[PDB]
């Protein structure tokens, strides 16, 4: 789709020009729908100082679907599997999800730097980190900062 080529013309300009803070967006080589990310760890978060990549493949039909994106590198975290898979509602379509064409790639990736400093325990794909998280704070801050040292450092 041209509607969609030039859209996504739009939005790497926007990324390469005015990024969120912490948030960097990349065509991996030379396919706009092919694109790589990374979220800075937050300040006062336990994935302080670890940068966080991630995959962003845009659909056929965006931006009337959503960007497909998974994390590559490993996080401890309520609503991100091992495989990288997050659970986010603007990462969805209605009726369970939340998005629309006026979100686009920076604000989504927005939203998964939010979720990362603020989980969302009662939408969990990590049912046992979710309760870890609730139930005993301390011990998954430490968990969540030793993963961090050991896979985003
Ligand atoms: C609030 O609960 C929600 C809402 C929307 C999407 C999800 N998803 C989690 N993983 N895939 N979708 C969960």
């Amino acid at each position: 789709s041209m509607q969609r080529a030039s859209r996504l013309k739009r939005e790497l300009h926007m990324l390469a020009t005015e990024p969120p803070p912490g948030i960097t967006c990349w065509q991996d080589k030379d396919q706009m729908d092919d694109l790589r990310a990374q979220i800075l760890g937050g300040a006062n978060t336990p994935y302080e100082k670890g940068v966080f990549k991630l995959e962003v493949i845009i659909p056929e039909r965006y931006p009337f679907e959503p960007p497909q994106i998974r994390f590559l590198t490993p996080i401890y975290h309520p609503n991100i599997d091992s495989a990288g898979r997050i659970c986010l509602d603007v990462l969805k379509l209605p009726p369970k999800g939340a998005w629309r064409p006026s979100l686009n790639i920076a604000t989504v990736l927005t939203s998964i730097q939010l979720l990362m400093s603020e989980p969302n325990p009662d939408d969990p794909l990590m049912a046992d980190i979710s309760s870890e998280f609730k139930y005993n704070k301390p011990a998954f801050l430490k968990n969540a900062r030793q993963w961090t040292e050991k896979h985003a450092r």
